[PDB]
């Protein structure tokens, strides 16, 4: 309107976009860094990498973009597309993203005084450690590391300012402590500038019910399974079937388990291990069942001919409690296969009944 | 020919493209903002992400885009691509899409008047909040909000337009109830220029018989075996393997809803809780008729002797309906548990007939 | 070499790509639109978008590409890349593609007489409307609708032409009737200026042994079955169990149906609703034989004291054919599922014999 | 360094990289083209398209691009990117890619005597018919059709050299055979002007043990299990459940193995059929023997009173190899099953021993 | 600011990035190459194809960018995008990537020297073959070639440097154990000028626990019933039954493991071909067991009628340990199944235990 086309004429006339817009070049160029999360999109645990929508927050001040706005009325902001003038090189130093640049190239508002503000949006692809060991209580420290590519500490002067969580869309399966964040610099042996960046660490909590439900009503089931075949009689005709038909079961379960977790060995989760210890409970009861079954339903003493099973047999029904002998050996090693899944369960239960996920405080909240 | 060609080399001869097209540069520019919803891609509820198919419609007023038809005869439209005119920076706030920018820029439509058409299509991805609770029979109120990205009020007047909906193709899986508009703004603490934004709420129905008798059938088979096994007699020999067998088919199909539907920690489904009471109903029936049959099967009084459960028993069969007392005891439990499961469903159906969703008017409209 | 550098360096003196190439600026430019299919790639019936590889055909005259071949001997032919000359903006209204043109652009072959050709391929995506009721004796008319984006009839006057089928390769699950085209006007109310389309209708067939062993295979294996479990005898033992597989079984397998084809409630499949009559019949038969066998097999007349299902049995004995009564209408019970059953799959295959895809003419060709 | 700089200017001073380099107009330019396959990375059966890591090859002379060694020491070679300079516009005819362009747009390679070198590399995706018949003893001839887009034999003289095949890593589910070349015209009734292209034909085996013994032991299972229960007796009990357990896991099989290959109706798979004629032998016997056990163990002559059946398998009997004639007519038509799935797995196999892919030679040489 | 404008203006007031810069056009130009691995986020055995995440690391020195520092005060270092300056065209030879350069082309900077640096990131897909024989104590050498496109060695004298591994994230699947460096040279027939290049050799060996526990618990369970099996009696009942669903279940996971692994057939796995020996041991057991079950069990002489399998039998029981003769023959036969199958286990055993990744001290460094 003769003078916003004039001031955009005026302003790019001699503008080099390559330029860092400093009056001084020997002078830092102060720029504000903030972050703006939006939602937590996914939380791929087999590659380790933090999918997030975030809108970056940047801004800095112009040399050359200043005019009188006595000379120009009217105007007061102006608007320049991605090429036109110069934007710091902020990236994500740990993006996993196969562009390296999920940013959104929006356009830099620029008012008279020269200061520029350009919010890039983008879908911010981020590789962090996921440490899945006390599953399904467990918290993720997923950091967001921003930094100028190729510019020092006495060149890009980069400043942190708190992110803003007031546009946060909950995730429904992680739960947001919060969003720290931390400037740090990064000192060479080469020269004495700083190299400045900006880490936010995105403290996530696994929301329970999500697995909660979905895992403990299987093992809830299969534990009362275990704990019905270590009381059922042993010439029920059943037991061996119903026992192979949950091992069967909860080996699917387990598999289906390790199908949607990654059991990453560097640390194996908790449930792998008492699952690993179920297993191997129910099998061994199985195993001496059967072939006490199977070896003295028809010979009277087929396989209890050696004496260091009897005698040991004998000092541990005086130690616990204390048709043939070998009707009640059954009877007190399905009794000692309880007791032993009995403990493991408690020992279990209180040991994940602590943890930095309160579990009594979890599920005081959520129920 | 001679006079298009003429045309085009006046109209771009001083255009600046990042000049906001105003005869004053004091006075608002009005964007009339309009859309056209063609198609329901998808619903995800797992990344609450709703994808559809629209058409916007964007109109306004260029400046310098006017000439006199008796001059150029023979031309009463020019068009111009992506970056040879001035073009309001419309966007989808809440867009999840990788790009942030779904539309495919098209060439905008410009008559003798200056008025100018632009109409980007685009597959738009948008991050709303799925609040899956009352499944199946719930409806989701998704937002599109689009407003200018770097303009204020007094700049960029937005206005609405009603969104057109004669080109819809039906989903399948979600009716669509309407798409409402609204047009807001949004104030700052820093200045008193409006910032005005157009939202439209896609409001929609998810369609019964899609989950419908997928759903139900298995339902139906499962309450109906649940309802057999708490009729069977004690020692019919196939309950506690029938039992078993059912447990496992439901809770696998339990483990298919949750692949389909996300089980979200936000506010767990009332199928999912439905579930998990008749699981632990059916789970205490089973258990308590196990240990009573392989307890009392060879000892008369080997789990009777406790005077608690005998007296508490006789109670509840004289304030209920009034071989040893071992099989009457059974019995009664079961029936007891009957009762429970068929109170459990009727006030299941209950609570399920009346919502927003209306159940009886949903299924007098399909059926 | 002389005359191709010359030629080249004459007709983009002046050319404006924005111009349209018309010698008078009020007469209209004819452009010849056609089609070249190759490959149908994917006909997704869950967000109903057809997947087809196809080479568009577009010709048109330029007024400003002519030369005089004695004047540029040994040039007859030039090439301009896409953005060095005019060309229509013919694109796919209903293109479901997330880039809305999946033409890939060529160059433009010009001729001395400035006959343009233009044959962009690409792989589009357009959403069609499935209509999957006759599963899986059904054809689709999926449309592809070209016209020009932003001209109407006074503009370029759209032409059609037959589309091309001699390069088509087969797609092995749906067979290609046809590819009619047609071309319609799209009059508005502002303005008598027509805005031509052109339409092509992919008529296709949906080939029968693709889908035909893998469903009838199954399906004859569980009416046969059923038919087992309505002629077996009611205290056989296994009846119970068998019943209970076969369905767990059919209904995994109609899970899987569910997985693959959509179950749309637009309109649901004929074979869900004879699956659901199938198994309405099996579960009411079980039902009836196991409470019976459960209330009679103890209890001479335990459930049999009620007169009104005596009678109104005696009298349905009476008029159909004609250890205690209790086996007798048990066997009538099930000779009533057998017989409903049977009338049932009689009256689904006369319905699904006759159908617009023809189900002997179908099976004869392919067979 | 003085004479590069000075080269490279002096090289594009006129320059048009539209006009084809050539002296004389009239003359055709003689291309080069070759190519070297390096990995099969995918072979879609579904979609029918071949996926492929292959490098161009194209050389020509360029008439603009020379210059004198002497008169610029030291530079021999010079580089020019996409846009820079002229390229023949080769294109794959029958690519499936949804960019249609899976080449890499390298520099092109010019020396002093201006021969230029063009290799771009890309993952080609092109659709060939896949004819999956002889399963899994079948070979792919999959066709990579070559040629300029807009070219005719008089402007482009393509010219075909044999491709390179030492850079090839094995795929490890298909053998490379080879890939011949071969060099065709397209004379259009229009024009005698030929329009050549260059065709390779990826010749592809299917290595057998990928598929071998994933397929060979549940098949070879199941018919184990086939013939143990042609052999069991019908009073076994267990014949039934361990026959339906059989059909269930093998349907089960055969739609896991539909959902890894394609069952196109183009040509159903030997493979199928065999699976087709198992079922309906299975099941025919397990009907037969079914209904004979049903009615004829509680009733001595309930379903014998007629005499076609009694006087058939009189003769039959008679003809084959001459408790009461129930359980020798059912022994019989276990038998004749017996004899009947014998001889269908003796055909099968002759038929499927002998092949273009030789059976013998390929286990000899694979074992 | 007056400075940083008046040299950027100043360095590109000649330049062409298309030349090489160096003072004299007959010298090499020394680029050093090196790596920055950071994370592996795939290892695909289909298709052959690692996916890494790495930062790549060029420097060379620029001729033509050079300035004095005293005359321009303040400015050390300068910036130049993508298209302002020369690159090395360093680019990975055996790329799988569709793009085939996953770098993201960041800015060189360049200081007061002419010493150019080149840091692009980017997500590198390349083909090496996957050797999986020894699973799952493999380690992969997957090599990352790296070398200009189109320059000798006498014009890009490319150097190697060591590659950086302190930025690592651990897979969680496969153990890094180094990533060694090598620089080779391609001589030409046509030619005495070398072509260096740079190969990182990705070690990389398979953790341990991470299909560990997953893999062994099914096949701990399998082995132990198929010794069950082997031990029980004969007229068990349920040992065919048993037998059935243990094959079922295994073939199953065999399915599953084929699934997840590829079983190529350019080695196959040493577990598939246990696998298959345990198949066909189980098999013939199984077989053997139930035809002399079905033919001894009503008629006493009935298979034993021939003398050859008598005195076999005869000649294997005196030589092995030493109601009818048939169930010590089959006992006979069990035991030496037994045997057969500790035998391969034992001796699969001792060949898994020695390898090149160490199982004793996986194990001892893993538990
Ligand atoms: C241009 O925009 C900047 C945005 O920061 C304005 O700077 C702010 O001015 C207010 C005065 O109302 C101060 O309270 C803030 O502290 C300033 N922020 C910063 C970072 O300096 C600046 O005033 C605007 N220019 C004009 C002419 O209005
Ligand atoms: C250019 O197009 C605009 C499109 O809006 C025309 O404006 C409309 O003109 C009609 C008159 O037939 C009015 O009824 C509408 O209310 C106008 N709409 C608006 C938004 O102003 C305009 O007339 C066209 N110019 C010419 C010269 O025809
Ligand atoms: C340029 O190409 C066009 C292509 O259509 C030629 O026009 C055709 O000319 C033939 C004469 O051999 C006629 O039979 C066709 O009917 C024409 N088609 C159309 C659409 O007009 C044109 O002749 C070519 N120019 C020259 C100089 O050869
Ligand atoms: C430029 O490169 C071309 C590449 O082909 C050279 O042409 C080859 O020259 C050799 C001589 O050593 C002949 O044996 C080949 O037959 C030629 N090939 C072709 C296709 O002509 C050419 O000599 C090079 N120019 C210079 C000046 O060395
Ligand atoms: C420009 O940067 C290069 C980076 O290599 C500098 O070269 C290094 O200079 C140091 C001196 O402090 C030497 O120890 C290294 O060996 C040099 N490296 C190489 C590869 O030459 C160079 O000095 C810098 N220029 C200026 C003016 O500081
Ligand atoms: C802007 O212009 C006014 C006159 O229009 C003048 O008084 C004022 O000093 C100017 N401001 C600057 C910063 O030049
Ligand atoms: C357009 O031109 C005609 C004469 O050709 C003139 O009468 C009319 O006033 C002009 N209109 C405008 C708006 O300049
Ligand atoms: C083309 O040039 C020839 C002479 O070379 C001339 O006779 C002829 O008329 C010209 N044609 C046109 C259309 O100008
Ligand atoms: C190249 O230059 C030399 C002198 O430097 C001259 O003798 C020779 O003829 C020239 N070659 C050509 C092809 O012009
Ligand atoms: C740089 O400039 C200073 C004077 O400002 C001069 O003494 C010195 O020699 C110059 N260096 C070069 C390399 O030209
Ligand atoms: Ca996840
Ligand atoms: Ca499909
Ligand atoms: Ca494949």
């Amino acid at each position: 309107g003769e003078f916003q086309r004039k001031l955009y004429k005026e302003l790019v006339k001699n503008y080099n976009p390559l330029e860092r817009p400093v009056a001084n070049d020997s002078q830092p160029l102060t720029v504000y860094f903030s972050l703006s999360l939006l939602q937590i999109m996914d939380v791929d645990e087999k590659n380790q990498v933090l999918t997030t929508n975030i809108w970056l927050q940047m801004s800095w001040t112009d040399h050359y973009l200043q005019w009188n706005v006595s000379e120009y009325p009217g105007v007061k902001t102006v608007r320049f597309p991605d090429g036109q003038i110069w934007k710091p090189d902020i990236l994500l130093y740990n993006s996993a993203d196969e562009r390296f640049d999920a940013t959104f190239h929006t356009n830099v508002l620029v008012n008279s005084s020269g200061h520029c503000q350009y919010l890039p949006p983008g879908i911010f692809k981020s590789s962090c450690y996921i440490d899945v060991r006390w599953f399904p209580f467990d918290v993720q420290h997923c950091k967001l590391k921003f930094g100028s590519w190729s510019y020092g500490g006495w060149s890009l002067d980069l400043q942190m300012q708190e992110a803003d969580i007031s546009g946060y869309i909950p995730n429904g399966e992680w739960d947001l402590v919060g969003i720290p964040g931390k400037r740090s610099e990064r000192f060479y042996e080469c020269c004495k500038e700083p190299y400045p960046d900006v880490t936010f660490t995105v403290t996530m909590r696994r929301r329970t019910l999500y697995y909660g439900l979905n895992l403990l009503i299987p093992c809830v089931l299969i534990s009362a399974l275990a704990l019905l075949v270590f009381l059922l009689p042993a010439d029920s005709g059943e037991k061996i079937s119903l026992g192979i038909t949950v091992l069967l079961s909860l080996t699917v379960f387990m598999l289906l388990v390790a199908e949607i977790m990654p059991a990453t060995s560097d640390s194996v989760p908790l449930i792998a291990q008492y699952f690993a210890s179920t297993m191997i409970i129910v099998g061994l009861s199985v195993v001496v069942t059967v072939i006490v079954l199977q070896y003295h339903h028809h010979d009277p003493d087929g396989g209890k001919m050696p004496k260091w099973t009897r005698v040991i047999l004998l000092n541990w029904c005086a130690w616990f409690l204390r048709c043939s002998e070998w009707k009640f050996a059954a009877c007190v090693v399905d009794r000692l296969c309880l007791m032993a899944f009995s403990v493991f369960t408690i020992i279990c239960t209180i040991g994940i009944l602590m943890s930095a996920p309160n579990f009594v405080e979890a599920v005081s909240k959520d129920f």
